This record gives C-alpha cells, sequence and structure tokens, in this order.
C-alpha cells in the first residue's frame, strides 16, 4: 500500500495472505471455507494464511489452511484483466472469532464518492521497493466512471472501477493484488491492476465484485 497507515493487529479480520513458500497475494475470507482473490494471483500449491498481522512472525492468531480447489472466473482474460476474480475453497473450515471473521458480499454496487478501506502487505514505495511485514491500510474514494476511463482510455470494462487519488501519492501496489476493497462493511472490490503505483492520474483499478455475486453464490453452493 503506498501512502497508507499500519492497520493494527487483526483490525481487518477478513484479510488473508496467499502463501506458496512466501506471501504473493491478498484475498478476502467470505465464509468459513471460501476465499475470494484475483484470477491473476492463480497458481498451484496455495496455503491460505488467516489471522495474520506480521507475516514473518507467528504471533498466535494465525490459522494456516491449504486450498482444496481454485476456480478462476469462466471469462477471465489475462491480457485485459477483465473478470479478474477467483474462488479458493479451503481444505477445512476456518474457526471464526473476532480476529478471524468473514466479510459480507454486497447487495448493491457502491457509487463514486463512497469511501472504502483497502489493505495488504504489498510494496509501500512508488519508485523503489520496501515490503512491510505488518498489514497496511488505506482509506480511498471510489472514483467516477468518467475519471477512471479518462485515466485509462480503452482499458476499463464494466467489471472494473477506479478508487484512489488522481493527485497520486496513495494507492495499492504489487503484492496487494487479490486483496479487499471494503465499503460500508461490504466487499466491493479486489485489488487488480494500475500503471505503476501511486502515480499522478494513474489510480488503482479494481474488480467490481457486485457484478459477480450470483456466480460466487452458485459456485459455493455446488462445490
Ligand atoms: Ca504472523
Amino acid at each position: 500500500i503506498v501512502g497508507g497507515y499500519t492497520c493494527g493487529a487483526n483490525t481487518v479480520p477478513y484479510q488473508v495472505s496467499l502463501n506458496s513458500g512466501y506471501h504473493f497475494c491478498g484475498g478476502s475470507l467470505i465464509n468459513s471455507q471460501w476465499v475470494v482473490s484475483a484470477a491473476h494471483c492463480y497458481k498451484s500449491g496455495i496455503q491460505v494464511r488467516l489471522g495474520e498481522d506480521n507475516i514473518n512472525v507467528v504471533e498466535g492468531n494465525e490459522q494456516f489452511i491449504s486450498a482444496s480447489k481454485s476456480i478462476v472466473h469462466p471469462s477471465y482474460n489475462s491480457n485485459t484483466l477483465n473478470n479478474d476474480i477467483m474462488l479458493i475453497k479451503l481444505k477445512s473450515a476456518a474457526s471464526l472469532n473476532s480476529r478471524v471473521a468473514s466479510i459480507s458480499l454486497p447487495t448493491s454496487c457502491a457509487s463514486a464518492g463512497t469511501q472504502c478501506l483497502i489493505s495488504g502487505w504489498g510494496n509501500t514505495k512508488s519508485s523503489g521497493t520496501s515490503y512491510p511485514d505488518v498489514l497496511k491500510c488505506l482509506k480511498a474514494p471510489i472514483l467516477s466512471d468518467s475519471s477512471c476511463k479518462s485515466a485509462y482510455p480503452g482499458q476499463i470494462t464494466s467489471n472494473m472501477f477506479c478508487a484512489g487519488y488522481l493527485e497520486g501519492g496513495k494507492d495499492s501496489c504489487q503484492g496487494d493484488s487479490g486483496g479487499p476493497v471494503v465499503c460500508s462493511g461490504k466487499l466491493q472490490g479486489i485489488v487488480s491492476w494500475g500503471s505503476g503505483c501511486a502515480q499522478k492520474n494513474k489510480p488503482g483499478v479494481y474488480t467490481k465484485v457486485c457484478n459477480y455475486v450470483s456466480w460466487i453464490k452458485q459456485t459455493i453452493a455446488s462445490n
């Protein structure tokens, strides 16, 4: 996260870390057995790490559970990143408590102007690299569809929205991919892509989760 603040241990209880030997992407816990992340975070051998704050220290609230199957969206396009969303089923159900909790799926799409919380363990610098060990947080507004498309001409689909600041300085970044954008207690976005991080007129682009709610619900119901 560039230009954010330290969340505080376990203040974002639905945040997961996807680990294949090292942290490579974020994700959100949507019920005791399913995680939603970005389709571009797909790989085999994923271990889901719940209840994390410092991903390099075992502090006592962690649950490490292996994934039993991953399901990338049927229309994921890796060249355009349209439909960048994937579901991971855990091999065992997570034990839910105040520090490990699920986030609700939205009933409505959130409008431009809504302030949201974005979190993850991605890079914290706009040029150069420094990866945090503890979870970082950023409050950012959803931007209008016209600001988003004027920033990324020919690249924004209806399954995408922008959030952040056109002045730059604050944004998610590499490593935050797959992670949550929560607005009014509902998961509305998944960290997906952007041009660099925290650049002027280059806000983050996020997968619009409210378009995928029937696919999530039907897939969970049969798998
Ligand atoms: Ca830890």
